Order: C-alpha cells, then sequence, then structure tokens
C-alpha cells in the first residue's frame, strides 16, 4: 500500500491532485466556484478480471471475437495502438483486389483451375493455413494475426456444406485488461467499431452467398461464387473505407459533453435543445470516469475544438455511437448504485475523534494454484508450441501457498496496518497538521506490473507527481496509463461514495474557461481542521477527492475479489499456439543461502531441483507468475522501503530525541512485520523441506573438515530464526512471486534491526 | 528471574559474594591462596518437594512421624524454632510425675476406681482426646499438638488387645520443607532427635509392659499396669533430661570440621589423627552445603569455640550423631554424581564468544490442577473443620490453565529470554565491560512466597547485599532463610558442576584465621576478561561461585521438576483438622473492568460469581493458592519491575541517543513481552467468558441510556486488545494466583507504551 498527508497531500504527491490532470504546475489550489449539479449513472466501465480462452479456426467467425483479440493485442503491447494495428490492417489487405489470385489460387486449392467445374468438393478443409502459409508467401504477414484471419472466409464453413471436417479448432488466451479507458483507449475502441464495421459485413454476404450457392448440382460449380467469394466482400472492404476518423469523432463527442458541462453560455458552447435530447447522451452525460477520460485528453491535446458537428443536424451522425455502445471493447456500460465499489473503510481514533490513518484499501485473494507449461514447440518451427499442463511444482507449491493463502489476505494486512494506530505520544495527541493517508488498489499493480516495469516507478512519479518523462514511448505508455488509471479510479470509487458533484473552472490560466475540475460536499465530519477546508460551513466543498474520501464513515468491502484463475486443459489438448510469451521459459533458478559458526563460511547453496523431492531439473517447465500474486506482496513491498527511506528521512531530519523515539517504533515495527511475517513463512512445508534439506546439506559440510564435524554447533537460538528467512526467501525468489532486488532490501532491513524472534519461537 | 553483571556483582548484589556471608562489608575482594583440596559427597540435602497427609489418631504412633509434624509447625512458624516448641513441650509435660492423676483419670475412663478391679475391657477407645479435653482441664493445652500427642499412650491400642476400636484416625498435610539447613535449622534438628529419644522409647515400654499385662484372666485386673502405663515412661521422660545440649554440640561438630578444613596447624585447630577416622565424619568431611552452614553460623556467632570435644576421648560422643543420621529432619543425606541437578545452560554468542546472557535458570511444571475446600466446621466449635473437596472452580479453572500450562513453561521462559539476545548495535560489540547474568530457582519463591511475605524485598535486601534490618523478628526470620537458601542454593549447584574446590581463609580481619572462604578453578573459557579474573594462567582460581558459573558451558535440565500436586479426598472422609488455615476462607473476589467510548464512562464491574456460568456465590469455599503457580509468574514480576525501574534509570543517567535507543527497544521489549503474553491469555475459554459476558454488560450499558444504544460502538480494533488485557486481568488476580498490587503495575507499564497488538490479532 500507500499514503499521504491528509492537509497536505500537493506536496505529498502531486498526482492525486484534480489540479495535475489539469497541469496547473503545483501553484494555485483549484476552489472556483460557481457551480452545476449533477447525477451518476456510476459511469460505464470494463470487467476487472477476465481470464478465458477464446477458441478461433473453427470456422464459427465472429467479429465482436476478433475485436477482442486485437484489441487484446495492443493490450499486449504487440505494436502499439489498435488504431495503428488497423491502419496497419488495411495496409494488409490493401491486397485487396489487385490480388484475385488469392481467389484463384483458394480454388486451386478447392481444386481447381475450376474452369474445369463440377460438384467438386471432397474433404479437406481446416488447414488452408499451411496452404494460405503458401498464402502467406502470397501475403506475407509479419503479424501471425490477419494471416488468421483471413482463412476464415474459404473456411468458416465455405462451402458451408462440404468443405467439410474441421475437427480441429485453434486458441487464444484473453486475460483481465484495462480497467479504465483513455483517449488513446477510446479511439481504439472506435476503430475496433470500425473494424467491427468491417467484419459482421465480411461474413454476411458469404452467408447469402452460400444460399445463392450451392444450385445444385450438389454445391454447384467453381470458378464462380467460389471465385467470387469476397470480392463483394472486398466491396465490403471499400464499404470500410469510410467509418469516420476516430480521433476527430471522439474528439467531437468529448467536447459537446464538455459543452454540456461547461457553464459557458454563448453559441461556441450552446448545446442545442435541438439536440439535448435523441437518446444516449441524456444518460451519457452522467458518465463520471468517462469525464475523467475528458479532462485527461483535455490535458494533453488543448481542446483543438474541430467540432465536426454541427449544431443539430448533425450533431447526430457523430455522436450516432460511442465505445460503450460498442460491444467492441471489453469495457462495459455500467448501471445504478454499486459503482464500483468493493473497499471497506475504518479510521483512527484519538477519543475526538478525527482520524490518522485513513485505512482506505484493497479487497482481493490471490490465486489459489497455479501451473507450469510445458513448451512443446513442434508444429511450424517458430511461434506454435502446445503448453501441455501437468501437475509438477504445482500442485504442491500451490498448497503451500494455501497459508499464505491466508497469512497474506489484504484484511489482515490493513488490520495490522491499522494497528499501528497509536503513535508520538499519547493518546490522544497524535493529531498534529497532517496524517497518514493509506491506499492502495489490487488493480493498478495487476496490470502495469503485468507488463513488467515495476510499478513503484511510476508510484514515484506521481509522488513527486512531476513525470520523470525520460522512457522509453512504450514506457511513456506504461506511465500515462498508470497515471490515469490511479486517478480515475479513485476518483470514480470516491464518487461512488459522495452522490453530489458540480462543475468547476478554473480560471488561472483559462485557457478558455474549458478547462475544469470538481468540487464535492459531505457534512458528517466533525468541527476539525482536514485538509484546507476546516470544515467550513459545516459542509465539505472540497477540489479535491481524497478531502471526500477521509471523511466518510467506516464501511465493508463488496465484491467477489477472487482472482478467478485460468484452466486450459481442455484448450490445451486443443492448441495450437497464440501470443503466449511471458511465463518465461525455464519455470525456476536456484539461490544461494549461506551462515558462519565457528567463524567458518558454509555456503548451503541450493537449487532448483524440484527441490520438493524428485529430480531432476525438472526438465523443462515454466510456469507463469499471477500477476496478483507477486503484485499484492509488492505492495507491501513498496510499504516497506517507504517506511524505509522515508522516515531515515525522518532520521536525517527531526533530531528531536522524542521522535528519534517515533522513527525507533515505526521502523522497528515494520521491521517486527516482516520479520513476523517471514516467521510464519518458515512453517510451510516447503519452508520445512529447505530447512531440513538445506541444513542436511551444512551438517554435510561438517563433515567437510573432520573436527569440525563434532555434530550440531549451529543450533542455540539465534540461528534458527536466522536461517527461518531462508524459507521466506524460498518462497521469494523462485516460488514464482518475487522479483528479487528484493531480498537485497530485506538483507539490508533484516541488518537494520536486533530481529531476534523477536520473541516466538 | 533475576539478573547481574558478569564483572562487578558486588556492585550488582553482594548477597552472592562469599564475601557477604563471610561479612567482608563490601570492601576487599577474596583472593588470598594457599590451598587445601577437596572432593564431594554432592553434600547431604533435603527433598524439594514432598507434599503428602500423614495419618495419626489410628494409634500406630512413631516419633519418626510426630518429628516431622513440630518440624514442620515451625517451619508453619507456629511458634519460632523447634528447640522452642522442645522446651516448651517439656515444659507442658513437666506435668510429668506432678500428675498421677493422668493415670487414675484415665483409667477412671476405663473405669473407673479400678480398685474394684477385673477384666473390666468393654469398649470405648478412639475419643479419649473428648475426656482427655477434660484432661485438657487437667493439661491445659494452649497448643493442640502435645494434647493430640498424650492420648496415644493410653489409646496407641492399650490395652492392646482391647481396647478396641477406633475405626477412624486423624490427619495432617505436611507440605514440601525447606531446601538447606542452617544453625538454627540444625539445632532444631537434633533437638527433634532428643524427641526422637523420647517417644520411641515411651512407646517399647508400653509395648513391652502389654507384654507383662494381659496375665490373664482376660486384660488382667486394673489399678496397676494401667494405673502404671506411662510412669516409667515418665521415667523415660526423665531418661530425657539430658541429651546433649544442642547449640553447643552442633557448634562443636561444627568448628571441629571447621578444624579439619582450616590450615592452621597447631593444637587449638589440630584434629586428631586419633579420630580424624571412626567413622562418618570421613564421609561428612565431604559435605559442602552443610559447609556453608558452617561458614554461615561461623558468620553470625563468631565461633564461640566452647569445645565440648577434647581431642579423642571422646571427641567422639559429641558426634556420635547428627542431623543427616537423624530422620527426625525431613532433610536427608545425599549419595554420589547429581548432587541436586536440574538446570541446563545456554550463552549469548557474538561469533568471539564470551557469553553477555548466563542464561541460567528454572526447571518446573506447575500445577496441573487445584481445588477449593468447603470449610465445614462443626464438630468442637473451634479450630476443627472439615474441607470436604468437591468439583467447583476447580476444574474449569484447572483446564483454561492448561494452556497457561503450556504458554508459560519456564523452557519457553528462559528461550524467549535468551531471544534477548541482539542488542546495543551490532553484532559483535554486545561487550562491554558487564554482562547480565539472569538467575532464579523454584525453591527460594515457592517456600518464602509460601509463607505470605513476597520475596521480592528480600531480593532486594541481596541486591544490595546489606540487609534492612528493619524487620519483625518473624520477618528477620524469613529474611535470614532467604539469604542462605538462596546462597547455598547457588553455592553447591555451581559445585554440582565444577569438580574441585579449595579452603581459603582470609584474613582480613583473621579474626583467628578460622574465618574462611572458597576458590575453583575451570579452563575451558576462551582468552577474554571475566570477572576481576581475565582467566589469568590459562585458569580460572576465584572465590566467587558465579564466576565459576558463567564459563560453564550449555547443557540439559535433569530433574521430574514436577510439583506432584496434593490430593485427599480419601484423607477427607477421613479428617479431623490440623493447622491448615492459609488459603484462606472465602474462595475468590471481583475485579472491576471499565472502558471510555464516545467519551462516556461505562464501567463494567464483575463479580464473582462463578462467573464459569451457575450460581451462586457459590457459597462458600476456599482454595489453596499453589505456592508454585504464583511463585513463578512472581519471578517474572521481578522482571518486570526490574527492567522498568532499572533501566529507567538508565533513562536517566546515560542520556546517550544510541543509549536512548536501547533504553528504547528493552523496555519496550518487555512490553511486546506481556502484550503477546496477555494476548494469548485472553484466547483462554474463562477469557472468552470474560470477553463475551463484560462485553454483554457494557452492551447492556449501551442500552441504558437511548441514543448509545445505537449499535456496539467499541469494535475497531484498540478497544479488542484493550480489553484483551482484561482476560489476563481475570486470570491475574482471583484466578488463584497473583496478588494484586500488580495489574497496578501492569497498568502503568501498558500505560508505557503504544501497545497495540502489536500486531496480531
Amino acid at each position: 500500500g500507500f499514503n499521504l498527508k491528509v492537509k497536505d497531500l500537493n506536496g505529498s504527491a502531486r498526482g492525486l491532485t484534480q489540479a495535475f490532470a489539469i497541469g496547473e504546475l503545483k501553484n494555485q489550489l483549484s476552489v472556483g466556484a460557481l457551480q452545476l449539479p449533477l447525477q451518476f449513472t456510476r459511469t460505464f466501465s470494463a470487467s476487472m478480471t477476465s481470464e478465458l480462452l477464446w477458441e478461433v479456426g473453427k470456422g464459427n467467425i465472429d467479429p465482436v471475437m476478433y475485436a477482442r483479440l486485437f484489441f487484446q493485442y495492443a493490450q499486449a503491447g504487440g505494436a502499439l495502438s489498435v488504431d495503428e494495428l488497423v491502419n496497419q490492417f488495411t495496409e494488409y489487405h490493401q491486397s485487396t483486389a489487385c490480388n484475385p489470385e488469392i481467389w484463384r489460387k483458394l480454388t486451386a486449392y478447392i481444386t481447381g483451375s475450376s474452369n474445369r467445374a463440377i460438384k467438386a468438393d471432397a474433404v479437406g478443409k481446416v488447414p488452408p493455413t499451411a496452404i494460405l502459409e503458401q498464402l502467406r508467401t502470397l501475403a506475407p504477414s509479419e503479424h501471425e494475426l490477419f494471416h488468421h484471419i483471413t482463412t476464415d472466409f474459404v473456411c468458416h464453413v465455405l462451402s458451408p456444406l462440404g468443405f467439410i471436417l474441421p475437427d480441429a479448432a485453434y486458441v487464444y488466451r484473453v486475460g483481465r485488461t484495462a480497467t479504465y479507458p483513455n483517449f488513446y483507449a477510446l479511439v481504439d475502441c472506435v476503430r475496433a467499431s470500425d473494424l467491427r464495421r468491417m467484419l459482421t459485413a465480411l461474413s454476411s454476404v458469404d452467408s447469402k452467398m452460400l444460399q445463392a450457392t450451392f444450385k445444385a448440382k450438389g454445391a454447384l460449380a467453381p470458378a464462380l461464387i467460389s471465385q467470387h467469394l469476397a470480392n463483394a466482400a472486398t466491396t465490403a472492404f471499400e464499404r470500410s473505407r469510410g467509418n469516420f476518423d476516430a480521433n476527430a469523432v471522439v474528439s467531437s463527442v468529448l467536447t459537446i459533453l464538455g459543452r454540456l458541462w461547461s457553464p459557458s453560455t454563448p453559441k461556441e458552447l450552446d448545446p442545442s435543445a435541438r439536440l439535448r435530447n435523441t437518446n444516449g447522451i441524456d444518460q451519457l452525460r452522467s458518465n463520471l470516469a468517462l469525464f475523467i477520460a475528458y479532462q485527461d485528453m483535455v490535458k494533453q491535446r488543448g481542446r483543438a475544438e474541430v467540432i465536426f458537428s454541427d449544431e443539430e443536424l448533425s450533431s447526430t451522425i457523430i455522436p450516432w455511437f460511442i465505445e460503450a455502445m460498442s460491444e467492441v471493447s471489453p469495457f462495459k456500460l455500467r448501471p445504478i448504485n454499486e459503482t464500483t465499489s468493493y473497499i471497506g473503510q475504518t479510521s483512527a481514533i484519538d477519543h475526538m475523534g478525527q482520524p490518522s490513518h485513513v485505512v482506505v484499501y484493497e479487497d482481493w485473494q490471490f490465486a489459489k494454484e497455479i501451473t507450469a507449461f510445458t513448451p512443446v514447440k513442434l508444429a511450424n518451427n517458430s511461434n506454435q508450441r502446445f503448453l501441455d499442463v501437468e501437475p509438477g511444482i504445482s500442485d504442491r507449491m500451490s498448497a503451500t501457498l494455501a497459508p499464505i493463502g491466508n497469512t497474506f489476505a489484504v484484511s489482515a494486512f490493513v488490520k495490522n496496518r491499522t494497528a499501528v494506530y497509536e503513535a508520538v505520544s499519547q493518546r490522544g495527541t497524535v493529531n498534529s497538521n497532517g496524517a497518514e493517508m493509506t491506499l492502495g488498489f489490487p488493480s493498478v499493480v495487476e496490470r502495469d506490473y503485468a507488463l513488467d516495469r515495476d510499478p513503484m516507478v511510476a508510484i514515484a512519479a506521481l509522488r513527486t507527481g512531476i513525470v520523470d518523462e525520460s522512457l522509453e514511448a512504450r514506457a511513456s505508455n506504461d506511465l500515462k496509463r498508470s497515471m490515469f488509471n490511479y486517478y480515475a479510479a479513485v476518483m470514480h470509487y470516491a464518487v461512488a461514495h459522495n452522490p453530489e458533484v458540480v462543475v468547476s473552472e478554473h480560471q488561472g490560466v483559462a485557457a478558455e474557461q474549458g478547462s475544469l475540475y470538481l468540487v464535492w460536499n459531505v457534512r458528517t465530519e466533525l468541527r476539525i481542521p482536514v485538509g484546507y477546508n476546516a470544515i467550513e460551513g459545516g459542509s465539505i466543498r472540497t477540489p479535491e477527492p481524497l478531502e471526500a474520501i477521509a471523511y466518510n464513515k467506516p464501511i465493508q468491502p463488496s465484491e467477489v475479489l477472487q482472482a478467478k484463475v485460468l484452466d486450459l486443459a481442455n484448450h490445451t489438448t486443443s492448441i495450437h499456439i497464440w501470443p503466449w510469451h511471458e511465463a518465461s521459459t525455464e519455470f525456476a533458478y536456484e539461490d544461494a543461502y549461506s551462515v558462519t559458526i565457528r567463524n567458518k563460511r558454509y555456503t548451503a547453496e541450493v537449487k532448483e531441483f524440484e527441490l520438493l523431492g524428485l529430480g531432476q531439473r525438472r526438465e523443462r517447465v515454466r510456469i507463469l507468475k499471477p500477476t496478483v500474486a507477486h503484485a499484492i506482496i509488492q505492495m507491501w513491498y513498496s510499504w516497506f522501503v517507504e517506511d524505509d527511506r522515508t522516515l531515515a528521512a525522518a532520521r536525517r531530519t527531526s533530531r528531536d530525541d522524542a521522535e528519534k523515539l517515533a522513527i525507533d517504533g515505526r521502523r522497528m515495527q515494520n521491521a517486527v512485520t516482516l520479520l513476523r511475517k517471514i516467521e510464519m513463512i518458515g512453517t510451510t512445508g516447503i519452508g520445512a523441506s529447505a530447512v531440513h534439506l538445506a541444513q542436511s546439506r551444512i551438517v554435510d559440510q561438517m563433515a567437510g573438515r573432520g573436527l569440525i564435524d563434532d555434530s550440531s554447533d549451529l543450533h542455540v537460538g539465534i540461528n534458527r530464526h536466522r536461517i527461518r528467512i531462508w524459507a521466506g526467501l524460498a518462497v521469494l525468489q523462485m516460488m514464482g512471486l518475487l522479483s528479487r532486488s528484493e531480498a537485497e532490501a530485506l538483507t539490508k532491513v533484516l541488518g537494520d534491526s536486533n530481529a531476534l524472534g523477536m520473541v516466538v519461537a
């Protein structure tokens, strides 16, 4: 997790200001009043968890399926924007009519030189993909994907009444995707919708051509409708010359929505009553995270009012459509009440009783089991591979994670984190300007870390507010998405609490008063200073969502919070291949234990191995790291290094002996935290394996030199706890979770303190 | 437990110096060399645990039985010395021959005016005790005891062939007694032996008179042997005019033993080869705790050489006998090897590796169950009472103590106490002159606290060395015995380790060179400074036993260590009465819980009650407090207040910020100690009762005022742990253990720190 001050926050982390999204640049705080009331449809969203595997290649074909696939592909960062995927796709099937030969040759597969026409059909369907790999020689395909696409028309079932088999399909694993959207994500949505406008007609045409085909004869003679097949689809491809223009339409519905927001009356911003109605927008005004997307792209690209729309006809064609009313996005529009709620609340009491520890937190049970893949490549001799799930490290390590599936529950974490509770004297005097604002989400880490980037750098970029901006455009991307997902998540969750919101320019640089933020209100909070407001008027009135967050009364989490976890043995006997890599290849790696007693080096040196007790190596497998399982413990890692370096900065600053007592107790209580945690980690059964076996090895080392064979001399007290960590080290790296540069940290922190048991055991 | 410095100790606690026993008065350290080699019979001792109930009144009669009873009586402090009991006893049966009427009247019970003689015997034996209570009107008996004694002669069985029944006996509960002896204890022994010289003849005479009695007739006619009965016993009472003189004989065998010790050759101190032999003394020289008794009474009364002995004949009559060869003492002579061993060892390591934490400790499982008495007084309408054991608070509280019978095992205590381990920086630098000398015994507390005095005052008197000497002669007594039992225990245990010892005057005030101490030696210790010696010569050479203690290698405890625990339901259907009181009368007492939330006083106020769930009051019972069960936790209490006030004195003295860090971690780790201890105490089933029920009561208090009835508002986090202590409070007072003026301390210490969970939970 992670925390801020309650009074200050901009001096703690600029990223959660509305102002930073507004690009206010650290200076003046937003406050400007003169307000317009709102309401909630609790706003459009995504899913949150959707780990599943589509079938393709079975010849059913449905654009909504592929839309997810390309969308996920960009979410894999396989190229970049979906829009790029699409323009490059059209660049691909600019091999459109310039290649009649696609028909002439696939029909040649139908056998062929079909001027020798007849009810020729016999058998063969399901792998034109290879003869179409010859079509890849005809249609080179640096991407696997569209090459894997085009097969379908000839072989969805065509000719639907024979050809014939498949008895086989294909594969891909969509994972859960991004939680909340943005400019690029949206244009990717509507772009995916132009593709939606593509493929469905592309199926329907053939769907009727087949009706007009088997005139009988039987399937009738070729070099015709077959030789047709998709020429009409090419015309359908030419029906696709003009959907819209994604950035323009998105910017359009955007800024017109903003005009619907802004106080600014005049003709530049006068949403016509001629069209203030007309469906959709009437609830679409209510969406609010979508509104965050507004202020976001308003932040990046100014406003750039192309206003492709008129005032009414047609201010209709442009908002004919948008992403939620697309199914093309994994993301989906959202009903009324729950918003996206699933976080409880508690708050510190000094019997006064203003909070000093805000408690806002997670809600999430991590995977109970994970399974290794055996990369049995054989077909194609390239990317094509089979994984064949089988038990291995799997079952046993999983059962060992079950206790971790208890003792590292988030509820227990925050509950202990809440137990930090009493601090700076007593009791009853803990208050002093700011107060800690602890928080964190399952999502931001589960995704940004899934991209393999280490979220904490972005987190710190938020903490300083200002972007490091030295990153690769890829990392530039992960940073951006990190930002608006943090921010917006906090926004619309905070919104999920407080019922009412009002629009607020800002002013400052105006830059034409279109720039704007929000201010909120609640009353129940006790007459105490809190944030800039205090509470002022018996009511909040704050720009800043965190402020409304702090005042909220304690509650409970709602969502099923489960990791759901994938399975695939079915699809595995089916596979085939897909962009899978990221796992990656060789399931684990050794870590080397060491210790000294009687002033002698020993170095236990253990692998990897199954370690569990059946050799050897194994080999080969690789298991996926759960995003979640490492993400959560990384939240805590962020806490560890947080209290470490920051309160060490306190060790540097306030040299007051009482403040000395504070840094003492706090750093040494995170110390007792990881202490007792690894402590319970050592009792784990694999931990038991590491204990007995590594101890067996170094006892064998005792037998090395003949005089230090004088029985065990390690065991007294300190050594046991001292090696107890080693169990937490196997549980660390190559348990499939922690990423090293970690035990590193833990080592230094375990050096920071006396540790000991500290008692128990 | 309790601790000292390793280098210093006289500046830490003078009481464990040999010198304090020598009355050196703080100044010069003993060291004087010129030495005489010794050996061990591992020395005479006592038992250590002997909780059992003698039968009397059944008419068997055996002086060895009564010897224990009087001895225990003085150990109850019922009067004072056993010698006092005996001289006052003879003062009692100075009603000896001046009362022929005891015969004339008991025979009158035989019916009587026996000049009307015949084989009169019919029936009636077993309660002359009441008609002898009329003899108490004849022989007033401020003590119950001798009155309860004299009955026996007429009614051991006399006349042995009728009279007749008893079908009933009597009672007394001997407990375990003092571990090790001293001057007064010894003279009490030999005095008990003159009583031994008394009663056995007192039985034997009648034992033959009966043989010469029932001449038949049948039992023959009275006013004769009956009228005789004990006149010969009075002559036997007159055989008892002169055993010896206890103080003189004890002083004799004493100082002659000392002459056997001292280097001083000349005629005043030249143990005759004429009698250096002659049994007993040949192994008696080897006894060494007995030798502590030597240096002790040599300390109190100078030497005062009456030398009732000559040089040989008879230097025999005086050591004809002594206490171990008496059975009169509960104490008993001891064989070869074990001495009285039952303590393990460990020591702190800095990989150098001199100890910084000596670990010397206990070994003792406390009672698993205890049972209340119902004081059903009815007979005599005075001291006479029946207890009738029945289940009550008993069974259930006991089962609740079973977890305490796990989590407050001494082994776990010292093991956590050993975990204090790392301290003052790292690692590897913990060393700095002195080092903690943690220690304590089951015995000293189990007994001195059994006397109801609070041992810790005596402990502190030892810590300062110098006696407070303001105590009542009773308390003067408990102080003395506390001293020599501590001291000697440590002595002969330390002796139980090191094989060899040599005699050492001292010198100083000489006072005639008879004053003397001991110096010891071991070699294995590493070349490091330790105590005054360092190690000097590759060998120890120290006067002071603790020094030899510290160097010893780690080991394990041996003894059965069990509390054995009394039972009595049998004897209960039998009882009768004995000096029982001390329990005392009404089994328990209420403690009042209180808490504030929403700024309102609540005050849970709970009794007592069974509390367990069946009323009411009950009443009446009283249960014995185990000596042990409270004694041990009192050891820890001594530790609590120890680290508290002493390291608080460190808070006063060394204001160094690092030393600030040290006082921080140590005081706050005792804090975490009692924290986690009461923490696990709260999960106890009676603790569960206190939780749910007191919570039920204050929730009922919520229903008091109608608006604070707004459901529970206590439960968040801090309150639960905050009331978790209350379970440890019921477990405290009137669990039958802790004595209050205790939670007092705990309260202040729980105020000392943040506490919190500190985590968990």
